[PDB]
């Protein structure tokens, strides 16, 4: 009997040595099987597959535990959806722009590129090891896996239209933000002392205005005390002037012909508009901004 040695895994951390009969398909021996995102279930082993690592679906307690510990989800479809996305994201190009990893436009990924750029400029501790590992690989230039995971965790497929604010929110909900806090106080002369506190993910997000200067000053009138490493402000896309040094980064959204497109503006020594692979540098920027991110120092 002709056989080769392969490795199976669900996390690419614990590798399980397996002997495969080249006469049988991977699906008959392991079940649904993947190589770098490609479904090889109906494929028989090639000699080139010797010593390669293959993803399989967790069909036993050992693989289930390893999967849950690594991904922090029980969704049985997660790994399949992750692999399906990876087979595309691995083919995307990831150019370095101004020291930041970006994505060349493909499969309507402007929102992912903009999120990827933003994530590199804020300090975030993910709870799932899968995200934390891919996060640091993405910051180093290898972001194909991180992008595939974002798609999987957000229940979005390659090519699906997406929203940066949504994507950031759902990723924040897989992060440790327990120390973040936003204390709100009612501004009144007759109501006395009225305060409520938002803790966790709610404290790092706000919808309604883009300016932190205004948000801090007011809103009935509410005084705000913000204690978070970062804050994301979102508002309907409208013409908005981005002044250098007054923000960290921002998302621009254009809706020409109801076909959306995102660009990323970051504030470095000057303003940089990163549109996928494209880069435009300006001292001033006016555009239809919809998200602005601010960092604590
Ligand atoms: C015309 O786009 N309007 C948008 C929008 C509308 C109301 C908002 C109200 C807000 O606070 C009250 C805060 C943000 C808001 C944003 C987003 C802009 C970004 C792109 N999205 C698209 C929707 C599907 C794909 C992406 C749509």
């Amino acid at each position: 009997v002709r056989t080769i040695k392969v490795f199976t895994t669900v996390d690419n951390i614990n590798l399980h040595t397996q002997v495969v009969d080249m006469s049988m398909t991977y699906g008959q021996q392991f079940g649904p099987t993947y190589l770098d995102g490609a479904d090889v279930t109906k494929i028989k082993p090639h000699n080139s597959h010797e010593g390669k690592t293959f993803y399989v679906l967790p069909n036993d307690d050992t693989l289930r535990v390893e999967a849950f510990e690594y991904y922090h989800t029980t969704d049985p479809s997660f790994l399949g959806r992750y692999m399906s996305a990876l087979n595309h994201t691995k083919k995307w190009k990831y150019p370095q722009v101004n020291g930041l990893t970006s994505i060349k436009w493909a499969d309507n990924n402007s929102y992912l590129a903009t999120a990827l750029l933003t994530l590199q400029q804020i300090e975030l501790k993910f709870n799932p090891p899968a995200l934390q590992d891919a996060y640091y690989r993405a910051r180093a230039g290898e972001a194909a896996n991180f992008c595939a995971l974002i798609l999987a965790y957000c229940n979005k497929t390659v090519g699906e239209l997406g929203d940066v604010r949504e994507t950031m929110s759902y990723l924040f909900q897989h992060a440790n933000l327990d120390s973040c806090k936003r204390v709100l106080n009612v501004v009144c002369k007759t109501c006395g002392q009225q305060q409520t506190t938002l803790k966790g993910v709610e404290a790092v997000m706000y919808m309604g205005t883009l300016s932190y200067e205004q948000f801090k000053k007011g809103v009935t009138k509410y005084l705000v005390q913000q204690e978070s490493p970062f804050v994301m402000m979102s508002a309907p896309p409208a013409q908005y002037e981005l002044k250098h040094g007054t923000f960290t980064c921002a998302s621009e959204y254009t809706g020409n012909y109801q076909c959306g497109h995102y660009k990323h503006i970051t504030s470095k020594e000057t303003l940089y508009c990163i549109d996928g692979a494209l880069l435009t540098k300006s001292s001033e920027y006016k555009g239809p901004i919809t998200d602005v991110f601010y960092k604590e120092n």
